């Protein structure tokens, strides 16, 4: 019984198609989270110099959410664009209160993204005081669609095979089933240098190019299932990662909000007939 926000501000992603223009845009590795005038908002690129073309255009604060980009690749070798809150202020998941992005793209086809691929949310938290120093650093996903590749659809979830790592659970919210999956990265790239840390996911059963996800309610059910994010959520943002192939990502919408469990909106964006 947390409430759902029915603030007139909100935009209803389901009809929220309109193509925007006039987007600004990075061609080149951001080197970490980089603020945007004007709006709550960072992007970041991570872009190699050793493979294509690769960009993120942001659409600016007064349209699309505030929140909305466009990205494309070709022959990247593992592109991430994103873009949303940055944090990394010291403080846990449930400071920021119940988190809401609502959302519209368009994008390439099946194929177009390489042999893995995701779209949602992502960020990274950390846990300093967790026993198992595995833990002590996680990256998250929200998986709300991909762009499949040779041998299973876009259209068809993906699974631990892409993943890795072991389902935990699942639950089901804003109209899917999610599967729940942890992860070990084993002395691997992170935010504090190559080491070992852990990876949760959640990737919706039913992939989808609109509506809204409550953020919120995935870092619950983890928590629940013993994989604990900690007390400094570092991001939270709407990211396109596309391993390889050449293509593209469009937002007409995307729109973060934060709102109380009486519903009342903490923030949004963004800000006569």
């Amino acid at each position: 019984q947390v409430v759902k926000p029915t603030d007139e501000r909100i935009i209803d992603p389901s009809t929220a198609n309109t193509q925007l223009t006039g987007g600004v845009c990075y061609n080149t590795t951001s080197g970490g989270n980089k603020p945007l005038a004007g709006s709550p908002y960072g992007y970041e690129t991570w872009i190699d110099t050793g493979g294509g073309v690769c960009s993120l255009c942001w659409y600016g604060a007064d349209q699309g959410g505030g929140a909305a980009f466009k990205a494309t690749w070709c022959n990247p070798h593992d592109f991430l664009g994103r873009l949303g809150y940055f944090w990394n202020e010291n403080k846990p998941y449930s400071h920021y209160e119940n988190i809401y992005c609502g959302f519209n793209y368009t994008r390439s086809g099946r194929k177009t993204a390489g042999d893995y691929s995701y779209i949602g949310i992502y960020g990274w938290s950390r846990n300093p005081s967790a026993s198992n120093s595995n833990e002590r650093l996680i990256e998250y996903y929200i998986v709300e669609d991909w762009f499949g590749n040779q041998w299973q659809a876009d259209t068809s979830p993906m699974g631990i095979n892409t993943t890795g790592g072991t389902v935990m659970g699942s639950f089901t919210v804003d109209g899917s089933s999610y599967q729940i999956i942890k992860n070990t990265r084993v002395n691997q790239p992170s935010i504090e240098g190559d080491k070992t840390f852990v990876q949760y996911f959640s990737i919706r059963q039913s992939p989808r190019k609109s509506g809204t996800i409550s953020i919120t309610e995935h870092f619950k059910k983890w928590e629940k299932l013993g994989m604990k994010l900690g007390d400094n959520m570092y991001e939270c943002k709407f990211l396109i990662e596309a391993g390889a192939g050449c293509g593209f990502f469009d937002a007409r919408l995307i729109q973060f909000y934060r709102a109380d469990n009486e519903g009342n909106i903490l923030q949004i964006t963004p800000l006569h007939h």
